[PDB]
């Protein structure tokens, strides 16, 4: 798949994009990869942030579909307009298909100022699709319409610019090196894993490992952090904060809210430790864990002020909605969503991050004779319990 290779741009901390095109003619535009979400959306109007958007009058092939959609976020919110269009991508798989295109009327904060990305590519499940999950998702439509096999695989590599390829309906074995393990998808809705142990310096956190899944683990390409749920996250700070004590941050820092400095090239790295994160396995009983390094959970953080200092933000976050694994952790590893087989495989990437002494890694098996259900069954709601799925 040498012409998907290197497809991907973006700002380090504002994802990373692909060129689509939609319409005929084909207007380009370059658009967000976003695992965490499920609509394909495209700004639609001008935006002081934007300067390109999505013309549906100049498309010959939109057609409106009649009806709006409103999204919020705990951040910002978009909403639109929805309609189908042609759609294909460029630097993808040599096919166009019709997909549903929500055009953004409106948004808040969504549109960064220098972000470049002018819409977004949902890649979950309908089930989580807005308005409902009878708005087929783009991967579904590409994959019903076309023979692209059922999978895709992000290398996102680590404002300072960033790449990485999208491998549409492919695996592509120049992107890694090492055995490629599998987790399964618990459920189709985000790509939820079950997460079995969690290590900090070969330390066992030693909670229930409920707790690492609660109320779920999710890859997430559309988030930055490594997000944990707040007893996870204090027991890791705790941990972390140990291992480093040579060193006292202000409390912001450990909130995120707050660079750390050394002098250019002097940063401790060795006493900030790995964490390892195991992942269930394909087989009972099996995991394998994932192996980051700090350089990829202290994100450098290029300073106006101090020109002689390495600055560094700590981009471990807490969640109150369960683990998401974010480009701290994709950047380690080529990660292949096997939709087909319901799975997501990990192995180490080509665009390895360096420690001198220590490596980003990929390792299995590890057994337990004790088959403990690490997964957290969310409460029901009346909402969910009553509508019908036909
Ligand atoms: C998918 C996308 C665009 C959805 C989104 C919507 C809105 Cl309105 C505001 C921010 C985000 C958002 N935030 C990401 C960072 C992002 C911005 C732009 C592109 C990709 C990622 C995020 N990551 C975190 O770690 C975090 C925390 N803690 C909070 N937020 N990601
Ligand atoms: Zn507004
Ligand atoms: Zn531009
Ligand atoms: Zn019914
Ligand atoms: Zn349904």
């Amino acid at each position: 798949f040498v012409e998907m290779v290197d497809n991907l741009r973006g700002k380090s901390g504002q994802g990373y994009y692909v060129e689509m095109t939609v319409g005929s003619p084909p207007q380009t535009l370059n658009i967000l990869v976003d695992t965490g979400s499920s609509n394909f959306a495209v700004g639609a109007a001008p935006h002081p942030f934007l300067h390109r958007y999505y013309q549906r009058q100049l498309s010959s092939t939109y057609r409106d579909l009649r009806k709006g959609v409103y999204v919020p976020y705990t951040q910002g919110k978009w909403e639109g307009e929805l309609g189908t269009d042609l759609v294909s991508i460029p630097h993808g798989p040599n096919v166009t298909v019709r997909a549903n295109i929500a055009a953004i009327t409106e948004s808040d904060k969504f549109f960064i100022n220098g972000s470049n990305w002018e819409g977004i590519l949902g890649l979950a499940y309908a089930e989580i699709a807005r308005p409902d999950d009878s708005l087929e998702p783009f991967f579904d439509s590409l994959v019903k319409q076309t023979h692209v096999p059922n999978l895709f695989s992000l290398q996102l590599c680590g404002l300072a610019s960033v790449g990485g390829s999208m491998i549409i309906g492919g695996i592509d074995h120049s992107l890694y090196t090492g055995s490629l393990w599998y987790t399964p998808i618990r459920r189709e809705w985000y790509y939820e894993v079950i997460i079995v142990r969690v290590e900090i310096n070969g330390q066992d956190l030693k909670m229930d490992c409920k707790e690492y899944n609660y109320d779920k683990s999710i890859v997430d390409s559309g988030t930055t952090n490594l997000r944990l749920p707040k007893k996870v996250f204090e027991a890791a700070v705790k941990s972390i904060k140990a291992a480093s004590s040579t060193e006292k941050f202000p409390d912001g820092f450990w909130l995120g809210e707050q660079l750390v400095c050394w002098q250019a090239g002097t940063t401790p790295w060795n006493i900030f430790p790995v964490i390892s994160l195991y992942l269930m396995g394909e087989v009972t009983n099996q995991s394998f864990r994932i192996t980051i390094l700090p350089q990829q959970y202290l994100r450098p953080v290029e300073d106006v002020a101090t020109s002689q200092d390495d600055c560094y933000k700590f981009a471990i976050s807490q969640s109150s909605t369960g683990t998401v694994m974010g480009a701290v952790i994709m950047e380690g590893f080529y990660v292949v969503f096997d939709r087909a087989r319901k799975r997501i495989g990990f192995a180490v990437s080509a665009c390895h991050v360096h420690d001198e002494f220590r490596t980003a890694a990929v390792e299995g098996p590890f057994v337990t004779l004790d088959m403990e259900d690490c997964g957290y069954n969310i409460p029901q709601t009346d909402e969910s319990r009553s509508h019908h799925h036909h």
